[PDB]
């Protein structure tokens, strides 16, 4: 039993208090509803109020968020209750706190009182020459605009950063890692973090663009989309390394296919049309998270049908991570402890095996592990597809499942 959650949005550095105070009182709820591993922000200070700009990495006192003190205590809170805390690593880029004789910020403060992570240009991509001064070697992958890309193929650097993350688990209680931004670097080079640093998993945001159509919408076929999250996972160690993929493919799709066109869930193979129908024990599923949701809204779950969004991911094989706001503020609390629930007695897992035995525009219905049955879609009734044996126990807006 695998379940994650997403424990931040983007407007929760704001939370009067403190954010992690706030989660203290979360904490219950979260671990009574069979979460296993909880998503927390980028902790230490940051140039942006998000996190996502971090700068003295040791200096996690420095954290809109809260504090080591209010960190350790949310930490320790989760694991009282047998849950997992999931950082969220941000390396493909670092702020320099102050400026060389050339008037450019990349002098950096590791936030400690000796030498750990100060590092200078020469530790900046060459390429990036916004800030670098020639000297480091070519940047492993795309790079962050607006600030210092580093150079993972440093020697100092790999060591220290392999020295910080290990430190956010001995020092913290960390026990895993949420790569921000992997695409910013090669899978070569998280294999090198993730080897190093033996975290529980590492689930790393590889997000590439769709393919789409004339009319906006994604073709049916993605197979080149989770073909390119496949591929990071093989190159990053496949089945023996702890790394693994959020399934964005699966993300796009189910947008697209809760609208009416429920065929778009299965590919001419009869699987998952996502990383879910390749490598489920690689795929994170999710229905939004703090950029395709939240105020950003880069590209939100059609928002009238969020339930069908976890009744998928909470039955189906893959990973799932429920996103914050849909537990706690959207009124569906209950219902996805219910889904979770189903999920758990029936000894679900990301390598549960998937057969669908609907997959028509408005409805698609399909039987897991041969002990659940889930329906989504707009039209009623599917009594005709329900095998012998099943009796429905969850249901609500145009969703509902069966255990028999
Ligand atoms: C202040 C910056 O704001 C913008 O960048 C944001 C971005 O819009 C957010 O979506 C967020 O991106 C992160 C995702 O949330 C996370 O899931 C993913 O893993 O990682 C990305 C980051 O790689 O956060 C970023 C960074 O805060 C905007 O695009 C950016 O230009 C802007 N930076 C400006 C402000 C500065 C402040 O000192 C300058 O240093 C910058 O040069 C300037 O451009
Ligand atoms: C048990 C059913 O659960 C789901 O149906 C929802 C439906 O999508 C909602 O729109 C809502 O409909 C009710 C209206 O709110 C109410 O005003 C109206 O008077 O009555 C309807 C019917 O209840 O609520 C229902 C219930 O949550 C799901 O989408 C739907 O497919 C499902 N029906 C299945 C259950 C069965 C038992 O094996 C069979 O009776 C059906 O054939 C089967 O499809
Ligand atoms: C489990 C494997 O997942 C990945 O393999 C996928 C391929 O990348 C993808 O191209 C391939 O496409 C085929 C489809 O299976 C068919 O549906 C389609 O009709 O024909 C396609 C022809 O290529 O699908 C693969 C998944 O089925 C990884 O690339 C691969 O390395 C993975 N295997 C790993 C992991 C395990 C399982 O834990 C080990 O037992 C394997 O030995 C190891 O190699
Ligand atoms: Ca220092
Ligand atoms: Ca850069
Ligand atoms: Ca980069």
């Amino acid at each position: 039993h695998q379940v994650l959650f997403q424990g931040f949005n983007w407007e929760s550095w704001k939370q009067s208090g403190g954010w992690y105070n706030m989660m203290m009182g979360k904490v219950d709820d979260i671990a009574a509803a069979g979460v296993t591993h909880v998503w927390l922000p980028p902790p230490s200070h940051s140039v942006s109020n998000e996190g996502y700009m971090p700068g003295r990495l040791y200096d996690i006192d420095a954290s809109k968020y809260g504090n080591a003190a209010e960190l350790k205590s949310l930490i320790g809170a989760l694991h009282g209750k047998g849950v997992q805390a999931i950082a969220d690593i941000v390396i493909n880029h670092r702020c320099a706190d102050y400026k060389d004789s050339r008037g450019i910020y990349c002098i950096f403060e590791g936030g400690t009182s000796d030498g750990r992570l100060d590092w200078g240009p020469h530790m900046i991509c060459r390429d990036d020459t916004k800030y670098s001064d020639g000297t480091a070697n070519l940047d492993t992958g795309a790079d962050f605009a607006a600030a210092p890309d580093i150079d993972h193929l440093n020697d100092r650097v790999q060591r220290e950063l392999k020295e910080w993350l290990l430190w956010l688990k001995s020092d913290l209680g960390f026990d895993a890692w949420r790569l921000a931004f992997a695409r910013g670097y090669s899978p070569e080079m998280a294999k090198v973090y993730i080897d190093g640093t033996s975290p529980s998993l590492a689930v790393a945001e590889v997000w590439d663009n769709m393919a789409t159509g004339g009319d906006g919408k994604p073709n049916y076929d993605q197979d080149a989309h989770r073909q390119n999250l496949v591929n990071w996972v093989d190159k990053v160690g496949g089945a023996a390394s702890a790394g693994m993929v959020f399934d964005f493919t699966t993300k796009g799709i189910l947008n697209a296919a809760v609208e009416g066109e429920l065929w778009r869930l299965i590919d001419p193979q009869g699987k998952a049309p996502g990383v879910m129908g390749w490598w489920p024990a690689k795929a994170v599923t999710f229905v939004d998270n703090h950029d395709t949701g939240s105020t950003q809204a880069m590209w939100p779950f059609p928002s009238d049908k969020v339930m069908q969004g976890y009744a998928y991911i909470l039955t189906h094989p893959g990973i799932p991570c429920i996103f914050y706001d849909h537990f706690f503020n959207w009124g569906f609390k209950d219902q996805i402890a219910a889904l979770v629930a189903i999920r758990k007695r029936n000894g679900i897992t990301a390598t549960s095996a998937l057969k669908i035995l609907m997959h028509e525009g408005d409805a698609y219905v399909a039987e897991i592990d041969g002990k659940v049955v889930v329906k989504i879609g707009s039209r009623y009734d599917v009594g005709a597809v329900i095998p012998a044996g099943f009796v429905t126990s969850a249901h609500g807006n145009d969703y509902a499942v069966w255990e028999k």
